[PDB]
């Protein structure tokens, strides 16, 4: 039926309805530190989030998205391996049922407890809908989450979850500052890929930060109390909403640091 992360409609089944699943530039992939090419020409990243306007938070089955007003250049991504301005539209997480799993990308086969995806679209295309038809339409800033000390900036997201427990719920989520979710350093790995959920369109330039952010056990625990199901249906806990790594094929992972 509609895809999911279940035994019967999971990642291994995705190819039946989305043929692109066995494509050439699918994501996520495993980051092998000893094979990534140090590309000195890669420019530094430019993250401008001071005029960011968060609007809503919703549980769409699969995961929960915090949406941003992208009608103007309020929160943008420039620099690095990118050419042109990219507007932040939404961010979401992928997590597991246990701390030792949850991330989509792995570093040398190592899984993190979760992974934050900050989704941006290429402004030259006009709207996100057009962006997804171009090979360089999207830019997703990936940030790993490891369990340790609590991340203050993540607390606002954690407290509102009780109100979007099931599929289809949403709640006003204004004045959220995404800068509170960035680590100290902006060192990154970059490679050409795709969305990690159906439609699995190969329209993404991936930028994975080297430094992970740390969150408390109680913070990620509250993520795990969300539901895949809508109100009134049997309860199915929202966990392990991650796609396993894919073959790199004819692709090069470039590092911005030595
Ligand atoms: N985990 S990830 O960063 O790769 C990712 C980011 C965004 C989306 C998304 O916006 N879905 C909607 C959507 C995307 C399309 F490409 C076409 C239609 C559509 F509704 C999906 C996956
Ligand atoms: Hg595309
Ligand atoms: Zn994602």
């Amino acid at each position: 039926h509609h895809w999911g992360y279940g035994k019967h409609n999971g990642p291994e089944h995705w190819h039946k309805d989305f043929p692109i699943a066995k494509g050439e530039r699918q994501s996520p992939v495993d980051i092998d530190t000893h094979t990534a090419k140090y590309d000195p020409s890669l420019k530094p990243l430019s993250v401008s989030y001071d005029q960011a306007t968060s609007l809503r938070i919703l549980n769409n089955g699969h995961a929960f998205n915090v949406e941003f007003d992208d009608s103007q250049d309020k929160a943008v991504l420039k620099g690095g391996p990118l050419d042109g301005t990219y507007r932040l539209i939404q961010f979401h997480f992928h997590w597991g049922s246990l701390d030792g799993q949850g991330s989509e990308h792995t570093v040398d086969k190592k899984k993190y407890a979760a992974e934050l995806h900050l989704v941006h679209w290429n402004t030259k295309y006009g709207d996100v809908g057009k962006a997804v038809q171009q090979p360089d339409g999207l830019a997703v800033l990936g940030i790993f989450l490891k369990v340790g000390s609590a991340k203050p900036g993540l607390q606002k997201v954690v407290d509102v979850l009780d109100s979007i427990k099931t599929k289809g719920k949403s709640a006003d989520f204004t004045n959220f500052d995404p800068r509170g979710l960035l680590p100290e350093s902006l060192d990154y790995w970059t490679y050409p890929g795709s969305l990690t959920t159906p439609p699995l369109l190969e329209c993404v330039t991936w930028i994975v930060l080297k430094e992970p952010i740390s969150v408390s056990s109680e913070q990620v625990l509250k993520f795990r109390k969300l539901n895949f199901n809508g109100e009134g249906e049997p309860e199915e806990l929202m966990v392990d909403n991650w796609r396993p790594a894919q073959p790199l094929k004819n692709r090069q992972i470039k590092a911005s640091f030595k």
